[PDB]
């Protein structure tokens, strides 16, 4: 909808859901107010044997085991509540079509999992949504979630 956006930092208003459009497998997002929710989201490309890969989330230096046995892209949801503790795998997006979504939301952050064409959206909550702040490190669209619909059939089967 709203045409390709640089990679950038940013806190995105709410109600709008970041479509992001990656080309190489990478952390393409890393999203977090500092206070009670991290989340990331790592592009990982077809056919990868299980495999300790290394990240940078939020400045830190991290091992995460990486697995893709599919043909298609798989778009690993790492989580924590708490600067203290380690990310977990919390969702995964397997994806032909290479998009991810990023939704704030009525004091949630939405994202997108499950396998296309049947991809659906879930939460996680947080206690400050609005100082949420997200580093897309690859070119993304915006579109509103009074359009959600079309954000759905991007993400399910392509721009």
């Amino acid at each position: 909808l709203d045409g390709p956006y640089q990679s950038t930092s940013f806190k995105p208003p709410s109600d709008y859901w970041i479509l992001l459009n990656p080309t190489n497998q990478q952390v393409v997002l890393e999203g977090t107010n500092k206070t009670d929710i991290w989340v990331a989201l790592l592009l990982v490309e077809p056919n990868v044997t299980n495999q300790s890969r290394q990240y940078t989330l939020f400045g830190e230096t991290k091992q995460i085991t990486v697995e893709n046995n599919t043909n298609k892209w798989k778009f690993f949801e790492m989580f924590r509540s708490s600067v203290s503790a380690e990310f977990q795998h919390k969702r995964t997006l397997t994806s032909d079509t290479k998009l991810a979504g990023f939704l704030k939301h009525y004091n949630s952050v939405w994202t997108f999992h499950g396998e296309t064409p049947h991809a659906t959206t879930d939460y996680s909550s947080t206690s400050n949504l609005s100082e949420v702040e997200t580093t897309i490190h690859v070119e993304f669209y915006i579109i509103p979630r009074s359009q959600e619909s079309k954000c759905v059939e991007y993400i399910n089967t392509g721009l």
